[PDB]
DNA sequence: GACCACGGCGCG
DNA sequence: AAAGCGCGCCGTGGTC
């Protein structure tokens, strides 16, 4: 029954905001609140009122310290509910839910939602005494790490607009060539974007042969996969696979980004949620930012379009096969803890046994076989024979034995306690483990074996970035984003060098394993110069 | 306009 | 597509 206090309210209080739009950057701040001591203030003019407040602690505080950095203020996030329940159950990913489940409504209204903070934070602090491993992820890593997020995003980064919008023109008209093409070949046009009606021209009208079914609904597959199947059995296959690349490129990346830059920045800003998978990674959005073409020529032209600002350079630091010097600190198998004690590449040894777009093949493969793939699917991909496909999967599991022996026990394990865990005690639930469906139980324990794998990798990463954020500002250079194993920084040209041995060396020496964590660091003008 | 399910596909 | 995992956004197609 809380009571309306006057604004300003206490130091500490729990706060409640409500935005015109998800984003904290392009948001309206339409009402802000406080709770605290059995009381309830609400501002008289929200973005006056934030200037009152210290910290933002509650519910969703990082985008509110988003918005707050975008005014000028340095209003850094505090305690967040959120945090303190994703710990303690990563499904745990959205204030509804949240709400739902420990004691309150999520509503539409500022002080509503700071009261809500205040008695959601009692009670899952409540839920979370004793859970030492938690608390001290949540102290050690993601309460501070909330803080570094908000500043990537308030920071934004540079694009290349005028060159994107120059390639827009000219990628429409590589589209429309294919089109043409595409249409010819089946002797009528048809919404070529539309699967429903290519189905049947490639299966109905052409007659070729249907691969595969689609998971929900039971139609004919037309996805790349099965085209790619198709290559060689008629040429329309081939055209389509190619425009299929150019219009996701050009409708994902090229066309919208330009469109995307703030005005009062100059810059593109990324959203980076901090309770959005299961497994500890973050994730980005609105735009994700950590999907940027990068496989391919054409998306490496893509790449080139995020810039530094002018008198800067970027400097992209990445973790060498860091999921398999996990999986070697993990498992403890001598023999993949050797592989990396002595420098070896495994990635690089997978391609000649199947450059750089041949190690990222390789890459591919490794993961896809080590995370329980199908020696069919494998076969297909190589493009080998079942019973030579079955064969990289006996040896690959035969060179590190330890492997399969820390699978069983980690599913064994998670059996018994109806979660698995991190190096640093994450947990993930995986119910369906004792599933009496086999492919149901089966999809289950592939979700749970690969879960500390990682979600030990984001742990890793997580505190690489508190670790490496302070030493950064003191030295005039920025974090920019995040891509699960990689970091992208923006430094005075003149600190560029010492920036980049500096990151590199925090990252490597973060958490020592077993097994040495090696980065590779580069340098340039723009993303696809700093990673070569 | 808003929403959503689906197939599809980008990156890690 | 199939006995890899984790995401977010696209166009289409359908509703309200
Ligand atoms: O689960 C998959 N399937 C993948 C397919 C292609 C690429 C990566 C895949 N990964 C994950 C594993 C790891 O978390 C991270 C490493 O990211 P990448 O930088 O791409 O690879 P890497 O660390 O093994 O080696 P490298 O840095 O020398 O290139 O990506
Ligand atoms: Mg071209
Ligand atoms: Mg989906
Ligand atoms: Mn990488
Ligand atoms: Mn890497």
């Amino acid at each position: 029954a809380l009571e309306e206090a006057p604004w300003p309210p206490p130091e500490g209080a729990f706060v409640g905001f409500v935005l015109s739009r998800k984003e904290p950057m392009w948001a309206d701040l339409l009402a802000l609140a406080a709770a605290r001591g059995g009381r309830v203030h609400r501002a008289p003019e929200p973005y006056k009122a934030l200037r009152d407040l210290k910290e933002a602690r509650g519910l969703l505080a990082k985008d509110l310290s988003v918005l707050a950095l975008r005014e000028g203020l340095g209003l850094p996030p505090g305690d967040d509910p959120m945090l303190l329940a994703y710990l303690l159950d990563p499904s745990n990913t959205t204030p509804e839910g949240v709400a739902r489940r420990y004691g309150g409504e999520w509503t539409e209204e500022a002080g509503e939602r700071a009261a809500l903070s205040e008695r959601l934070f009692a009670n899952l602090w409540g839920r979370l005494e004793g859970e030492e491993r938690l608390l001290w992820l949540y102290r050690e890593v993601e309460r501070p790490l909330s803080a570094v997020l908000a500043h990537m995003e308030a920071t934004g980064v540079r694009l290349d607009v005028a060159y994107l919008r120059a390639l827009s023109l000219e990628v429409a008209e590589e589209i429309a060539r294919l089109e043409a093409e595409v249409f010819r070949l089946a002797g009528h046009p048809f919404n070529l974007n539309s699967r429903d009606q290519l189905e049947r021209v490639l299966f109905d009208e052409l007659g070729l042969p249907a691969i595969g079914k689609t998971e929900k609904t039971g139609k004919r597959s037309t996805s790349a996969a099965v085209l790619e199947a198709l290559r060689e059995a008629h040429p329309i296959v081939e055209k389509i696979l190619q425009y299929r690349e150019l219009t996701k490129l050009k409708s994902t990346y090229i066309d919208p980004l330009p469109d995307l830059i703030h005005p009062r920045t100059g810059r593109l800003h990324t959203r980076f949620n901090q309770t959005a998978t299961a497994t500890g990674r973050l994730s980005s959005s609105d735009p994700n930012l950590q999907n940027i073409p990068v496989r391919t020529p054409l998306g490496q032209r893509i790449r080139r379009a995020f810039i530094a600002e002018e008198g800067w350079l970027l400097v992209a630091l990445d973790y060498s096969q860091i999921e398999l010097r996990v999986l070697a600190h993990l498992s403890g198998d001598e023999n993949l803890i050797r592989v990396f004690q002595e420098g070896r590449d495994i990635h690089t040894e997978t391609a000649s046994w199947m450059d750089p777009l041949m190690r990222r093949a390789a890459k591919t493969i490794n993961f896809g076989v080590l995370y329980g793939m199908s020696a069919h699917r494998l076969s297909q991909e190589l493009a080998i024979p079942y019973e030579e496909a079955q064969a990289f999967i006996e040896r690959y599991f035969q060179s590190f034995p330890k492997v399969r022996a820390w699978i069983e026990k980690t599913l064994e394990e998670g059996r018994r306690r109806g979660y698995v865990e991190t190096l640093f005690g994450r947990r993930r639930y995986v119910p369906d483990l004792e599933a009496r469906v086999k492919s149901v139980r089966e999809a289950a324990e592939r979700k749970a074996f690969n879960m500390p794998v990682q979600g030990t990798a984001a742990d890793l990463m997580k505190l690489a970035m508190v670790k490496l954020f302070p030493r950064l500002e003191e030295m005039g250079a920025r974090m920019l984003l995040q891509v699960h194993d990689e970091l992208v920084l923006e430094a005075p040209k003149e600190r560029a060098e010492a920036v980049a041995r500096l990151a590199k060396e925090v990252m490597e020496g973060v958490y020592p394993l077993a097994v040495p964590l090696e980065v590779e660091v580069g340098i340039g003008e723009d993303w696809l110069s700093a990673k070569e």
